[PDB]
């Protein structure tokens, strides 16, 4: 504007994203973390975590709005129907922006800068998520193509994490959680879904001896969701966790 | 942006999308719709009036919560980090003032003048007192005295019309009482007038429990709120919804 290039230092940007979080202003938070990302430095686990939550909440709000409106779109007898149809489309657009914004960050910065496998797995999972959201809202011909960009990501994530990470690890567990949901809600393979969940859950249960006090609340919460899902698939406080 | 012809939305399509916005909790969209509707110059219907008030309570409510949250972090830091909390707080105060003002604007240039029945003038006069009161909540020394009095003089005029024209159990009269006492307590640090006003309003509505008939659950809801505030202020944390 007309400021003198006393821009915010990275440390300061992160202090703001935190402030923005406690103040329930996730647009601000996403913005602060997008900036930090763009500096090109590999993000610390804190920053990475912060970034993830920030966009979980931002994309999340729209997804809720899209589902409310897309529903109302269809509880219609005439003219009001396409009032809703357009509103939905405007929301789909907000969505695709946020999704593509994040997807960019993941391609141009986060995934290439990934040091240890744990981080690659992190960002690949993220990639599958936001490709998945595009898919949820994608057009007829595009969908099939979007939905397996989603799957390729989740998949590579899965493979690395099996070779390289403990099953009690929140990242591997959160990946499991969202992949099994992918198979279920996106591919309608409740069979492949249930397999992923149970295996993931069991292998973690197998090694609860190994789960550390520091990962404990997070991992067990994800395990609990995996298991709560399995009951349902047989017979969202996830927005505050990065995994 | 500029690439659109004046085939835009009429009052009905605007209102119809206000309601959708509300269902999808996009109170910004909703305030945009109702502002547009208000601006077309006609007196708002009751349905419309409500959509307007809801949308802006929500829009400004969000910023007020944010301000309070950041404002506390500022003080629980008795310290280079405090400066960032302070500046974020100021950025927020800005969003706040814009919102209050372009509402206060719709009230002077449209809503209050268009007000025909006594009941309507009370609603928008309280609304005026309400948003001057949010201004008052964040104002600095110099501007404050007058913002506060803008809030009071509005609350006041609304008060006398409501007592002279409506029933003690009329939720608007009841709701005016609620927010006027909050003014006194929180903005004027006049706790005895606040408590006295809350109690009176409550007592006179107690008297005429004749006047129902299902509004009703709208009347006793505010009555319960007046009691809570009265309890809070006289015993040893007020609510925001």
């Amino acid at each position: 504007l007309y400021k003198k290039a006393g821009l915010m230092d990275k440390n300061e940007l992160v202090q703001k994203a935190k402030l923005a979080e406690q103040a329930e202003r996730y647009d601000d938070m996403a913005a602060c973390m997008k900036s930090v990302t763009e500096q090109g430095a590999e993000l610390s686990n804190e920053e990475r975590n912060l970034l993830s939550v920030a966009y979980k909440n931002v994309v999340g709000a729209r997804r809720s709005s899209w589902r409310v409106v897309s529903s109302i779109e269809q509880k219609t007898e005439e003219k009001k129907q396409q009032m809703a149809r357009e509103y939905r489309e405007k929301i789909e657009t907000e969505l695709r922006d946020i999704c593509n914004d994040v997807l960019s960050l993941l391609e141009k910065f986060l995934i290439p800068n990934a040091s240890q496998a744990e981080s690659k797995v992190f960002y690949l999972k993220m990639k599958g998520d936001y490709y998945r959201y595009l898919a949820e809202v994608a057009a007829g011909d595009d969908k099939k193509g979007i939905v397996d960009q989603s799957q390729q990501a989740y998949q590579e994530a899965f493979e690395i994490s099996k070779k390289e990470m403990q099953p009690t690890h929140p990242i591997r567990l959160g990946l499991a959680l969202n992949f099994s949901v992918f198979y279920y809600e996106i591919l309608n393979s409740p069979e492949k879904a249930c397999s992923l969940a149970k295996t993931a859950f069991d292998e973690a249960i197998a090694e609860l001896d190994t789960l550390s006090e520091e990962s404990y609340k997070d991992s067990t919460l994800i395990m609990q969701l995996l298991r709560d899902n399995l009951t349902l698939w047989t017979s969202r406080s996830m927005e505050v966790v990065p995994y």
